[PDB]
């Protein structure tokens, strides 16, 4: 019973709920509103559908901040342990990065000496957690938006002072008899989204500094990527802090494997983000993204996987008992009945990891050699492309300035414009369908595509992610500049007609390189031909991602359909008055060719204000 | 259209939604689980019942938590600006209490100035929402339960450590594909739960310092206190940092509600909460609780209803759209539409207060006399029972031991334990139905009874919190020592049958007088024959009191039911397992009278542990 077939089973689902129109925020419910034939209008509190419909978006967001934020929360500690002295497992990879961002957080760097500089800006980070001052916005948001921009939400009130304390007075102002006004709903949604952004931000760059900022790296994609003579174990959920410590251990037992049995050693492969997060800095190679998961196991050569946080289906340890496959939970926040738990202690990384890897050298010789089966499927894919690598590949190109060739080309008509691809697997489109067809479809169209998440994990494994794929559907004025950059740098080619910027919320990656962009035109992201689409999101986090990008001023297309049709206020605020109040605008459709039209047609639309 | 009739045309409310098995977490959704007829048994995520039920629960929990915290976050930052000269329209009041937090903490007082103090307090209080250190249990818990139930829940690491920390990863872990273990979660939800309590005790003891710590005083209740001669405001919400300062206001404009052609002045009745904050502390009289706060508007003699934050509904504005009543909002995060917003800035608190009772003294000259109608029923009580009082009262009859008498009683059998009620109005059960039967049923079995919130509105207008209440249904062994003490505190005959200790936030007063106790007798709360119960439970902030409630120790009964049923294993967590993790358990019954069997069930089955 995999994910698919659960699907089927709920089919059909409510549509009461798909609508929106239920609300289960007490106890007097569940409440209902009929939309048509004149049933109940109101709940019995007297809540509208506008109401109803506005509360449960905004929770929604509010649930992806904090999903974000907690991840961010975790590296911020590991600052602030290292520059203590503590956690002598973890340091700085790249005192450069956590340099340049002492830079734009104002932290002064000069004759101060490292572990002074990676505390304090630990403390402005976990700052933007503590901060009770409702009129002074997030530190990482101030200082990594256009100044055009701070200015604009500041004055709508839509700049978050404090990551934690937007999630919970989110929760606060929707309790049952709270904010009613739909329009005062969402904006404290855009509001929380922009808490979400503040959190991603913090978690990239921090991440950068204690792992390495990505630079260009080639690697390989799909089930198709499991040694049968390597023990098979595979990293799945968001905190990079435990999975890169594993593919270090994971090499120091390049002979204990071997001793086991495991001719070609250890072969660690990733799921979702962490796995996108190993992927992105090494050459670590992507298993999967999230509806297919479950998939490695049925193979029968994994021999277990490690998972920390979010993303992760309760469904594992079930498909797995029916193997030797072990599902090795570590979070404390994060138990799924079945798996076995191994507590992860940063204070003891390497020797958590060594006790987990052991568990699936082990699990390795309990491995049914008569039930194993890996597709041959193996995808290259080039990943790697951090906002600084893109910007150092530009350099090969005008090392005076960077941006001029980007800015030019898309000037004079060659890149028509950006498109962003961000989101999940919603069961309720095809796997990684409207992915691929969403992204040639632009790139004809002369739309440079840039990806994170699970999205990019569907391109890393559609072959999207290619030199050649490139050539392949390039449309000309695109494909010149994208040849051109590509050639000027060490890869026999061009750039990958899809360029892999990360994990979730690695999209603050996309973030910075659009404002770098923006005040080079000294113009904001509102007025840029750039475009962000979610074709199958389904995750909270999803849902607040889209909600930022907005607000940051990008046309953003969702192909899932938030619950939002049953309030046709609710769906006018997100979708029209947004272009004015900020800018950005959400742009519903399920048909991914008919969303290309509108996204291009928005990309051609922001040409014209150019 | 009241709250009753939408109520009905409710009917039948979802049997899914009731029994907590549809899960809307993310757009897979909405998934429903088919307990049954071999239907649906998993989400599409591989969720099952069980952990489907316990997401929702554990999300409600928070959800409460981040009402209450909200509450007190507000009062905590009152306190920073007065220890800092700013806000010059708040102050002190009662200090002698100031110094039960100002030593309720490793607080420093000895001659070192009062507007240094409320500032020290107000750094720790605020310490208890930014600690980012997972093990430093939050301030006010740490220092305010009985030294045994802290070093209880710390092993069982259920002693929250910030407050909205625990908000929001109890979102973060139940967000897709994260925490999924029945167990964990529930655990997890305990945890937020006790961060509800911590908000509730900040916010309580704070408030007595900066408005007065309440004693007793006798007061009115139900619509019946308006009066056509005055000009009438209604306060609905629960923050009183603005109904106070009206209520001084209010008296202040006198040749201007008279002017007005006012002939009895200016009657401001609260409702809920802040009504029952300002009819605790002054005299102000109590209109009604929560279901019935839109009768007022119905009785035509109602100027305008100021309302600040949760437990609004949000029919108010069109209510009365049909009379000359005003419903002005005043919270950023709590907006109505149709209301008249005015922003209350605490720094121009009066200013603000005068501007908003100026608006009602203009809607007065727009009343339409030939719609008024005021029922006559103005039910007496005696109210203001803190938990200072309480004992203050013990005092008169004991000054050496006041807990001697009280300890003493309860081991001879006069008071066979005590029930706390606390809670909502729920439709599904009638208006205040459940709670004067199940009072009158305990306290005829010598039980002592101890309300707040709209319970607590209930049995005021009820007319049980009177001292011939106690003559008339008073069991002889409770009634005996409920007369000796009220003969011997300065008011008049016995105690009232219920002693209303207060708000919502206020079941902290109940905390300590239990924790008092306890800590004489050498005892833990899990092992006092005490009791709460909640027969007409409905918010998300009712639904965590009772989570802390049972996890401080206490047998509580629910008489709503929890989106629970659905899973048996979460229903067993919760009532049956809790009994020896935590010593406090649910008891699920939505019959009154089965329910207080169970109850006084309860207290003797704790007597006999002693
Ligand atoms: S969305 Fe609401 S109405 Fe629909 S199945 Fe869930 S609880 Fe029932
Ligand atoms: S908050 Fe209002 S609409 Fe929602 S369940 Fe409660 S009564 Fe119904
Ligand atoms: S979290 Fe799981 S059970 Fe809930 S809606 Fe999504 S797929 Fe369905
Ligand atoms: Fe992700
Ligand atoms: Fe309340």
């Amino acid at each position: 019973e995999t994910a698919w077939h659960r699907y089927e089973k709920q089919q059909p689902q409510c549509g009461f709920g798909s609508a929106g129109l239920c609300c289960r925020i007490c106890l007097k419910g569940p409440c209902r509103i009929d939309p048509f034939g004149e049933g109940p209008k109101y709940g019995v509190c007297g809540a509208d559908r506008d109401t109803i419909v506005a509360r449960h978006l905004v929770r929604m967001i509010a649930a992806g901040t904090a999903a974000h934020s907690e991840h961010g929360r975790h590296i911020a500690l590991a600052m602030q342990h290292i520059s203590q002295g503590e956690l002598h497992d973890y340091s700085i990879r790249d005192e450069a990065k956590l340099y340049a961002i002492a830079k734009t957080l104002g932290v002064a760097t000069e004759g101060r000496g490292l572990l002074a500089i990676v505390g304090d800006l630990a403390a402005i980070t976990l700052g933007d957690f503590q901060n009770q001052d409702y009129d002074k916005p997030c530190a990482w948001l101030a200082a990594s938006l256009t100044p055009r921009r701070v200015k604009r939400l500041g004055d709508l009130g839509l700049l978050p002072h404090n990551i934690d304390a937007s999630v919970a007075q989110t929760m606060s102002r929707t309790h049952v008899g709270c904010d009613a006004d739909p329009t005062n709903l969402i904006l404290g949604g855009l509001r929380v989204a922009m808490a979400d952004l503040d959190g991603s931000m913090l978690a990239t760059e921090l991440s950068d500094a204690l792992f390495g900022t990505p630079q260009p790296v080639v690697s390989a994609a799909n089930l198709g990527v499991m040694k049968r003579g390597a023990v098979n174990i595979a990293v799945n959920g968001h905190n990079p802090m435990l999975s890169d410590i594993i593919c270090d251990v994971a090499a120091d037992l390049r002979d204990e494997a071997i001793a086991a049995g495991a001719a070609e050693g250890i072969n660690i492969i990733g799921i979702c983000c962490t796995g996108h997060e190993v992927m992105m800095r090494h050459g670590v190679p992507l298993a999967t993204n999230y509806l297919s998961q479950e998939l490695p196991i049925l193979t029968g050569a994994l021999e277990a996987m490690v998972v920390d946080v979010q993303c992760i289906m309760p469904s594992l340890p079930r498909i797995a008992e029916c193997f030797h496959t072990q599902i090795i939970t570590t979070d404390k926040h994060n138990k799924i009945s079945g798996a076995t738990h191994v507590p992860f202690d940063e204070h003891k990384a390497v020797e958590t990891a060594k006790t987990i890897i052991r568990m699936a050298i082990a699990a390795f010789g309990r491995r049914d050699p008569n039930r194993v089966a890996i597709p041959a499927f193996k995808q290259k894919s080039i990943v790697g492309f951090s906002a600084e690598a893109v910007v150092a590949a530009l350099a090969k190109v005008n090392a005076d300035d960077p941006l001029k060739p980007l800015v030019d080309n898309v000037v004079n008509g060659n890149i028509q414009g950006i498109v962003l691809f961000v989101g999940c697997n919603t069961t309720k489109v095809q796997q990684d369908s409207a992915y691929v067809d969403l992204a040639k479809s632009l790139a004809k169209r002369n739309v440079l595509v840039l990806a994170t998440g699970c999205a990019a994990g569907a391109f890393a494994k559609a072959g999207l992610m290619t030199s050649e794929a490139t050539t392949q559907y390039a449309g000309e004025g695109l494909k010149g500049v994208l040849s051109a950059i590509g050639t000027a740098a060490g890869l026999g080619g061009p750039l990958p007609l899809v360029m892999h910027m990360g994990s979730c919320v690695d999209n603050s990656r996309a973030v910075a390189l659009a404002t770098a962009l923006a005040n080079k035109l000294g113009v904001d992201l509102s007025d840029l031909p750039l475009v962000a689409s979610a074709p199958e999101c389904m995750s909270e986090k999803a849902l607040a991602i889209g909600s930022w990008a907005v607000t940051i001023g990008l046309p953003t297309h969702v192909g899932s359909v938030p619950p939002v049709i049953g309030s046709q206020i609710v769906t006018k605020l997100v979708t029209e008055t947004a272009k004015d109040l900020v800018g950005g605008y959400f742009i519903v459709d399920t048909d991914p060719k008919s969303a290309g039209d509108k996204l291009y047609a928005a990309i051609q639309e922001r040409r014209a204000g150019l």
